[PDB]
C-alpha cells in the first residue's frame, strides 16, 4: 500500500505512495541508477510514445481546472508528431513546467522548497558553441542580478540521434583552476587539475594564480569543444573577512558567488536534454567546509588553527572543531556583508524539513537523499538527521553523465 | 567479480569481494534487514545443519595452521549432535571467536579495530532472572574496572523453541530515567518515559530525580520479566565540567561512564542468543551532541548558548556550533579529568579507517553503514565522510529484536 517514514524527532508519521511512480549501494557517489549514458542511435519509438504520453497527462494533470480538449488535442498532436519525425518538441511551457518538476524531483536537493520559483531560458533554437558561450553568459548575468542571486537553468537543443550533442565540459559554470607548480607544490583548487590541463591543452592560457576562472569548454552539435574564457565583468566574487579575526583577510582568501551546476542530463517525457546548466544560490557550509575544508581542495584548516591559537597536535583538543565554525562564520558573515544571497545549513534544514512536509500531503511523497541532504558539519544539530527518507527515481529527473572526455570522438 | 569503491579523499581504490557471502531503503533505523523476530517452533533442521557446517568450516578455517582431524571430527560430532537433539551446542573456544567476528561484521560499530579485544562471559548454563542479575553486575563490574574500560559480552542460553527465551527488557544495562512531572514538564531522560512508566507498574520505585539509573527488567526461560535495581556501588559517573567556563558545573550535569547495548541478538550458525549484553566505551559525541543536544533527550543546547553569551535568536549566526563544540569539550575533558576511557569522534574516525584498510586486506571486504559510522557533527571534517562503503549482512551476526513487550504473553 505505501511506505512508513518516522521522525525520530518529533516522532511524526508520513505515508509515501509516491514511490509507486519510480522507475546496498548507498555511499556510491555516482551509481548507475543516477546516470543517463550516450547513444548512437534515436530513441526506439515503442519506449519513446508511451513515455511522452505519460508527461502530457502529468503536465494536464497539474492544472488548478482541467482543460480536457487541449489535453486530447496535445497528446494527439504530440504522437502525430512522432509518428512523422521520429521525436517532439514540449511547448516552452511544459519545458518549464519539467524543469522545475525535475528539480522538484531531486533527491540531493536541500533548497527544493524554491523549486516553483525557477527563470527558465529556452536556448533549443541554438547551433554553435559561439552561440552556447551568449546564452550562458546570459545565465551568468541573469543569476548573478549583482548579488541578489536569482535561480535560472538555460535549456541547450535535446539529443537527436545522440551524435549530435550540446555538452558543457566544465562540472559548474564558474570554478577555480589547479595548477602544478614547478616546485611541485600545488596552487589554486586541487581538485581541478586534469580539467586545468585539458584547457591548457585546448589553448587556454594558465594564469598560475590561486583563484583563476577557468574557461567555458563547450561542445555544441557533437562538435569538438571550444575554449572560451568568462568575461570577468560577469564573475561577481566574496573576498572572506572574519567579523572579529582581523588576521582572517590576511589568508586571502574569496570564493565565486554563483553555484551552478553545467553537467547534468534533463530527463523529461523520453526527452533528453544533454546540455542544461542551472544554478541556486550557495549554501554557506559548501564554501566554508568543503571548498576550504577538504584536504583535496584548498586544505585551510590547520593554518586558521594556528591563527587562533588552537592546540593543533592534539585531535581531543576539537580545534578542528573550532576553526571549522570560525571559518564558516567568516564565509557567512563575508557574503552578508557584500549584499551576496547566502543560506546557513540550520536555516537550510528547516527549510527543506518545512518542504517535505509540503510535499507528503501535496503528493504524498519527496524522493530524498539522505546522505546528500545532511549537512558536512552539524549534523544532529539539524532536523533532517532525524528524518527517515526514501531515496526513489522519478521523471522528470536529472541524471547525472559519462565525463563527455571519456566518450567523445575527436575530429580534428 | 568484485565492487569497486573509492575513497574520495586518497583517491584510493579498494575491491570488495566479502559480499558475496551475505544472506532504496537507507535511513530507516530499524529496517527487517537488520530484525531477528521470535519463533514458536525450534529452528527446523533442513536449514540448522547446514548453517552449522558453514560456522564450524569458518571457524576452522580462521586458525594459523589448519588443524584438519578435529576439524572433521567437529563436523561430524555437530551432525550427530544435532540428530540426537535438534539442536546443538558450540565450544567456548567457538563462542568466542563467534562473538568477535559478529563485533567485525557490525556495519553500524566505528570502534571495530577493537574487535579481537574482547572478554566473554559464559552464562549459558544460566536459569533463573535472579542469576542473569548476578551475570550482569559481574559484567558491569568487570566493564567498568574503575574507569578504565573494557570491552565484554555476557552470552545467556541459546533460544531453544522460542517459548524460553532469556531477554532483558532494557535498551542498555545503565540508562537514565525519564518521568513526566505534575506541573506538565518532563524530568530526566524524555527518551525513556514508557519504559519509565513500565518499570514503575512492576514494582520499581521512583525517586523523581533528573539522573536516576533505570532498573534491570529481566526475562528469563520464558518466563514473565522481574525487576532489580542496579547496586549504586556498581554505576560510575563522570561530573561535567568545563575546562573555562566555571557555569558549566553549575548546570549540574553528568553522564553513566559505561556504554552497553542490553537488548540484540547474536546469530551464530543457525543458532540464536536472544539475550547477550555487551559493552565498548563511549565515543564524545554520542553523550555532548545526542544525549544533551537532542530535543528529544536532555535539550541543554539553548541554555548552554545563553550562559556563553550568543545571539540564540539567530540562526545564522552559528551559534549552535559553537555551543555544541563546546558541550563535547566539557564531555572530554570531564573524562579525562576522572580518568574514564573515552574517544573523540576525530580520532574514532582515523581508527575505523584504519580498520576497513586492515579489513579489505584480511577479506577483502568490511561492511559498513555509512550513515551511522559518520558522526553526528563535523562529518567532512571527519576522513569516513569520504569513504564510499557497502552494507551488507555477514554471519555471525547481532540483529535487532522486536520490543518484548510487543509480543510477550503474559502469564500472572
Ligand atoms: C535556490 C537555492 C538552492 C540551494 C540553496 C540548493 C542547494 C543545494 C546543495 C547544498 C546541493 C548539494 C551540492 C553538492 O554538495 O554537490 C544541491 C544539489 C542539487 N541541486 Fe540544489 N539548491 C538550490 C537550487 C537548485 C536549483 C535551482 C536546481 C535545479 C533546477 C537544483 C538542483 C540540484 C541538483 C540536481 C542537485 C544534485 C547535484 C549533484 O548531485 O551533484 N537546486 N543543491
Ligand atoms: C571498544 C569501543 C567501542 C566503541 C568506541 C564503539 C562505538 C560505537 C558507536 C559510536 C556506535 C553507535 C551507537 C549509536 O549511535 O546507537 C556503536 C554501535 C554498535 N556497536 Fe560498537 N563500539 C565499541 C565496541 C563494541 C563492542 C565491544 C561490540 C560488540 C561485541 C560493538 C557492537 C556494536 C553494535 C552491534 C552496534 C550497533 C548498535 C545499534 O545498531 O544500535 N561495539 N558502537
Ligand atoms: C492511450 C492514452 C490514453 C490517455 C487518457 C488521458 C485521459 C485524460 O486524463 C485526465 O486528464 C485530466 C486533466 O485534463 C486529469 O485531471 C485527470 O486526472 C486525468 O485522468
Ligand atoms: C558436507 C560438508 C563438507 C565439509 C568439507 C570441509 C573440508 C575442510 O575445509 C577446509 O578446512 C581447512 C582448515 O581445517 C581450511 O584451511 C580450508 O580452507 C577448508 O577448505
Ligand atoms: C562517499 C560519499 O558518498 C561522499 O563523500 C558524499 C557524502 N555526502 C555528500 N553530501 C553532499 N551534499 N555533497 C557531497 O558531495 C557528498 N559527498
Ligand atoms: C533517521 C536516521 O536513520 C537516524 O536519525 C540515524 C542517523 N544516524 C545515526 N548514526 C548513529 N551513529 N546513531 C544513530 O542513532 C543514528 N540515527
Amino acid at each position: 500500500q505505501y511506505v512508513r517514514i518516522k521522525n525520530w524527532g518529533s516522532g511524526e508519521i508520513l505515508h509515501d505512495t509516491l514511490h509507486h511512480k519510480a522507475t546496498c549501494l548507498g555511499s556510491i557517489m555516482n551509481p548507475k541508477s543516477l546516470t543517463r549514458g550516450p547513444r548512437d542511435k534515436p530513441t526506439p519509438l515503442e519506449e519513446l510514445l508511451p513515455h511522452a504520453i505519460e508527461f502530457i497527462n502529468q503536465y494536464y494533470g497539474s492544472f488548478k481546472e482541467a482543460k480536457i480538449e487541449e489535453h486530447l488535442a496535445r497528446l494527439e498532436a504530440v504522437t502525430k508528431e512522432i509518428e512523422t519525425t521520429g521525436t517532439y518538441q514540449l511547448t516552452l511551457d511544459e519545458l518549464i513546467f519539467a524543469t522545475k518538476m525535475a528539480w522538484r524531483n531531486a533527491p540531493r536537493c536541500i533548497g527544493r522548497i524554491q523549486w516553483s520559483n525557477l527563470q527558465v531560458f529556452d536556448a533549443r533554437n541554438c547551433s554553435t558553441a559561439q552561440e552556447m558561450f551568449q546564452h550562458i553568459c546570459r545565465h551568468i548575468l541573469y543569476a548573478t542580478n549583482n548579488g541578489n542571486i536569482r535561480s535560472a537553468i538555460t535549456v541547450f537543443p535535446q539529443r537527436s540521434d545522440g551524435k549530435h550533442d550540446f555538452r558543457l565540459w566544465n562540472s559548474q559554470l564558474i570554478r577555480y583552476a589547479g595548477y602544478q607548480m614547478p616546485d611541485g607544490t600545488i596552487r589554486g583548487d586541487a581538485a581541478t587539475l586534469e580539467f586545468t590541463q585539458l584547457c591548457i591543452d585546448l589553448g587556454w592560457k594558465p594564469r598560475y594564480g590561486r583563484f583563476d576562472v577557468l574557461p567555458l569548454v563547450l561542445q555544441a552539435d557533437g562538435q569538438d569543444p571550444e575554449v572560451f574564457e568568462i568575461p570577468p565583468d560577469l564573475v561577481l566574487e566574496v573576498t572572506m573577512e572574519h567579523p572579529k579575526y582581523e588576521w582572517f583577510q590576511e589568508l586571502g582568501l574569496k570564493w565565486y558567488a554563483l553555484p551552478a551546476v553545467a553537467n547534468m542530463l534533463l530527463e523529461v517525457g523520453g526527452l533528453e536534454f544533454p546540455a542544461c546548466p542551472f544554478n541556486g544560490w550557495y549554501m554557506g557550509t559548501e564554501i566554508g567546509v568543503r571548498d576550504f575544508c577538504d584536504t583535496q581542495r584548498y586544505n585551510i584548516l590547520e593554518e586558521v588553527g594556528r591563527r587562533m591559537g588552537l592546540e593543533t597536535h592534539t585531535l581531543a583538543s576539537l580545534w578542528k572543531d573550532r576553526a571549522v565554525t570560525e571559518i564558516n562564520v567568516a564565509v557567512l558573515h563575508s557574503f552578508q556583508k557584500q549584499n551576496v544571497t547566502i543560506m546557513d545549513h540550520h536555516t537550510a534544514s528547516e527549510s527543506f524539513m518545512k518542504h517535505m512536509q509540503n510535499e507528503y500531503r501535496a503528493r504524498g511523497g519527496c524522493p530524498a537523499d539522505w546522505i546528500f541532504l545532511v549537512p558536512p558539519v552539524s549534523g544532529s544539530i539539524t532536523p533532517v538527521f532525524h528524518q527517515e527518507m526514501l531515496n526513489y527515481v522519478l521523471s522528470p529527473f536529472y541524471y547525472y553523465q559519462i565525463e563527455p572526455w571519456k566518450t567523445h570522438i575527436w575530429q580534428n
